[PDB]
């Protein structure tokens, strides 16, 4: 809408922006790569070359040194099946052209967040590469038996969040050298399907899933101003159920987080010793914006439709949402752009 | 030797000890397993069913309510790449019978260590999977090109020690419910072939590869009377890996293992590639924590299967300089005193 409407629906899928060149692919998009030149006349979407390493969901991307990076996702393996990957790309504007990297992320990457600090790609939250993989595994083992089935269900979803092991290393990949490096590490947990902001020496990382089914309202603060890496629980945002696969951006000093997708009374179950914390719950998307201004948060405006798994990125002061999954699971194609004028958010689309 | 030769030269093995049956296998010994009675008069090892999960180097076992229970190790993919493992065979010893679990541990399990505790198996310590399987990967695509594989292996070695990313994490394995559950994590790191002794409550890690090409002279007890306690060191200052530890008369022993002198100097004064151009040495020394050196093997031994026998450290088999595989057995006991049986 604010930019014209993606070539096809978009939803799970990735993107950046370098200066006023906007890059979006992947997700329901396939192997397909789009930019925009957002300082154009006739705004456009060209096609670009396709992504070498087949469809991935819940992808991430960087821009650094003038190159576009995606980091994992979830597709198929050379058997058919669903995987998460480890492997970073790299994409050459100046050539269209893409290059697997010889490099092993020591972690799977989906539902991971990416950020870039001082040069370098900064990678925490996930999924574990071993139980999400297994579960697929032992799915297609199955096969069409429902008792089969049940069981593996029963066994994956009747676990505490701590048994998911959730990525709660902070690594670096510095394109450089396409080596993958300890940066650090929560003192709490991860997750899947946080939002993430970074702006100079701080980045948050907001929401996402503790385990399957459960989100977290918590906030977290990477304070990297000092001569070691702090970490910080704020006050939390989107309580209490909090939401996964939000949006996020800075508008000004004040950050802005749309959107998202959850299961209302999820925690609440949880805390009172249900595991599988979202049984029988139907999959509720926000429409809330958030604005944290002078250091707190407040419900400030809202999207006019609920969405989430869509792509967040910072043009004019403001947060560009592009695409995205709304009820039903129904991906979009339109863009939102969501501004604070002090102190309050206003919403175009 | 204390025990008959073993069938075939035994190197980075496993075993486990149920009443008065040992059973060991995999490691050198291909998918072979075996068991032997220590009770008769002419003790003797009978061959078992095959392991059906392949080849298996620095796989882990835990014989737990009548069952051998078989984790991890390193072995050959479908395609024929080298890769660590991160599944479960269960051994029935009634009907000679193996069967490989519907169970996946969340990390892959290479120089781990496991041992039981309240009816569950414990595990921590290993290389990460993907570094690890990153390695074979790069090595199969670069092939005959030396420029390629230099460069693989510059890179492979020049990390610090955080970022291979050893498995610090304790995980739980309930034999009951075939799942696996977070127990804990180490306050410290984790090593790759640690030796671990249990005793009740208690767990002792000793020492380990903290890196590749870096081993740690750190001794970790873990009290579940979960605290985890450093200990003075051992094999100071460089250690060892894959060495064999075992309690005798409540002393806690630590013998031989294979490490590279001078490597931890190296790296603390910045090369992280810290034992390139050395030779591997394989200790015969015995250490009794009260720590103090005890005791001599008749020659330096690592990467075999430690096992609790009449109140002693029996080792079987394992890795000797040159890299040659044995098959004789070692007994160790303790008063206040070491006395090694040949």
């Amino acid at each position: 809408s604010v930019l014209p409407e993606t070539p096809v629906p978009f939803k799970s899928g990735t993107g950046a922006i370098d200066n006023d060149t906007v890059y979006i692919g992947l997700g329901s998009a396939g192997t397909a790569w789009y930019k925009l030149d957002t300082q154009a006349k006739d705004k456009k979407w060209t096609a670009l070359a396709a992504f070498p390493g087949g469809p991935r969901d819940q992808a991430t991307s960087a821009f650094i040194d003038g190159n576009l990076y995606v980091f994992g996702g979830i597709g198929k393996n050379s058997e058919g099946l669903t995987q998460v990957f480890n492997d970073v790309h790299k994409y050459n504007p100046k050539t269209n052209s893409w290059v697997k990297l010889m490099s092993h992320a020591p972690m799977g990457m989906a539902g991971h967040v990416t950020f870039v600090h001082n040069g370098k790609a900064y990678v925490t939250g996930g999924v574990n590469q071993n139980i999400f993989n297994g579960y697929f595994e032992d799915l297609n083992e199955a096969g069409k038996d429902s008792t089969a089935i049940d069981k593996i269900n029963a066994h994956y979803f009747d676990k505490k969040a701590e048994d998911y092991f959730f990525n709660k290393f902070l690594l670096s990949f510095d394109p450089s050298t396409q080596q993958w490096s300890y940066a650090g590490e929560s003192p709490w947990y991860g997750t899947a399907g946080a939002a993430v902001v970074n702006k100079g020496d701080k980045t948050w990382l907001i929401n996402g899933e503790a385990k399957p089914g459960l989100r977290t309202d918590a906030v977290f603060e990477l304070d990297f101003t000092g001569n070691n890496l702090k970490w910080n629980k704020l006050a939390p945002v989107s309580s209490p159920d909090g939401v996964a696969g939000g949006f996020a951006g800075i508008s000004n000093d004040s950050l802005i987080f749309a959107g998202g997708a959850g299961f209302k009374g999820s925690r609440e179950n949880y805390q009172n010793g249900k595991n599988y914390a979202h049984e029988g719950l139907k999959k509720s998307y926000s429409t809330d914006i958030h604005l944290w201004h002078n250091g707190k948060w407040d419900k400030s405006g809202e999207l006019s439709q609920g969405r989430a798994y869509g792509v967040s990125l910072p043009w004019n002061n403001s947060l560009l949402i592009i695409g995205g999954e709304t009820a039903g699971g129904k991906a979009v194609t339109d863009s939102v752009l969501i501004t604070v004028k002090d102190n309050k958010v206003t919403v175009q689309n």
